């Protein structure tokens, strides 16, 4: 038994236990939910798990969660992860994706409405190539102090980062729209 609805195409529960976000529609998991993914706490039942960093790449760069891929424009999202979908070895197993930014709280959440959308759009309802999706409560700022050794390196580059407000900049310039 769950108390919360199914997942997107579906056929099961939520396997994390949620915590409350600023998106009340959406699903949000805590540092320490993250931390027994990284250990290995769901292996029998999560084959694998993407963590999608959205931060631009000179944050990702200067400190980012062990294992995380760092897609920041809709463009890499789409075809890194609906090109040719990550799928789960075992039918009995489960595929997640976990988005998170520097707080979670824009950056993250776009992309992961985003790749719901096109989700929907390239299949036939209500299948899903990724059913379950969270977002990491409070970004990598609120997990870095919190879990230092999950993290590579050991640092926290800010998007604000004074050093970097010409990369801020020139990245922006890259998006499909502003
Ligand atoms: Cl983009």
């Amino acid at each position: 038994s769950d108390h919360r609805e199914l997942i997107g195409d579906y056929s099961k529960a939520f396997l994390l236990q949620t915590v409350d976000g600023k998106h009340q529609d959406l699903k949000y998991i805590s540092p320490e939910t993250m931390v027994a993914l990284l250990t290995g706490k769901f292996s029998n039942i999560v084959d694998k798990f993407v963590i999608v960093d959205c931060r631009y790449p000179y944050e990702y760069e200067g400190g980012h969660i062990k294992t995380a891929v760092n897609l920041p424009l809709e463009r890499d999202a789409e075809s890194f992860l609906l090109k040719s979908p990550i799928a789960p070895c075992s039918l009995d197993k489960r595929v997640i994706l976990i988005f998170h930014c520097e707080f979670s709280s824009e950056r993250g959440p776009r992309m992961c409405r985003f790749i719901r959308e096109r989700d929907r759009a390239v299949n036939d309802y209500p299948s899903l190539y990724y059913p379950e999706m969270y977002i990491l409560k409070g970004g990598y700022k609120e997990f870095f102090p919190q879990h230092p050794n999950f993290c590579e390196p050991q640092d926290y580059r800010p998007m604000n980062h004074e050093a970097f407000k010409d990369e801020l900049k020139t990245f922006r310039l890259k998006t499909r729209s502003w």
